[PDB]
């Protein structure tokens, strides 16, 4: 579990990535295609996307940018209260999509370096740890209901 302080940390940036929900979005898909382009196989509609430009230029990936945090931050601000809220993503995750917990960890990690560049002073060490569990709290309750389904 994360302390109150944590949470207020994780929070705290949360809000800020809250100003500019379709820019966070996109830098971090962005980011994780470049990273580790495998990622990018589920995604048929992103496909064709050859580069930056052509993927900063599409409405479908930024929405789907949008749909991400969202769907992400609803989850933290249920401070590690989430079940149902993360229910409805592993199921999917593990019937449809069919998303290893690897995928997750990749993402985990787009979303850590889009804050800190976007937002290094209220991203410290104390905060990014923060974010670091939360995000770990949240890829663990996934990787169970996953078991649960006879996924992983
Ligand atoms: C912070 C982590 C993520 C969250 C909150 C998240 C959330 C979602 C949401 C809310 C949807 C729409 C409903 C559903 O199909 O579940 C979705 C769909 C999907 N997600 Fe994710 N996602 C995350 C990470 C990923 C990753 C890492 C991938 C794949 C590498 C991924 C792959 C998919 C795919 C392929 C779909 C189907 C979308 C469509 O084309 O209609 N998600 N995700």
């Amino acid at each position: 579990v994360l302390s109150e302080g944590e949470w207020q940390l994780v929070l705290h940036v949360w809000a800020k990535v809250e100003a500019d929900v379709a820019g966070h979005g996109q830098d971090i898909l962005i980011r994780l295609f470049k990273s580790h382009p495998e990622t990018l196989e589920k995604f048929d509609r992103f496909k064709h996307l050859k580069t930056e430009a052509e993927m900063k230029a599409s409405e479908d990936l930024k929405k789907h940018g949008v749909t991400v945090l969202t769907a992400l931050g609803a989850i933290l601000k249920k401070k590690g209260h989430h079940e149902a809220e993360l229910k409805p993503l592993a199921q999917s995750g593990a019937t449809k999509h069919k998303i290893p917990i690897k995928y997750l960890e990749f993402i985990s990690e787009a979303i850590i370096h889009v804050l800190h560049s976007r937002h290094p002073g209220d991203f410290g060490a104390d905060a990014q740890g923060a974010m670091n569990k939360a995000l770990e709290l949240f890829r663990k309750d996934i990787a169970a209901k996953y078991k649960e389904l006879g996924y992983q």
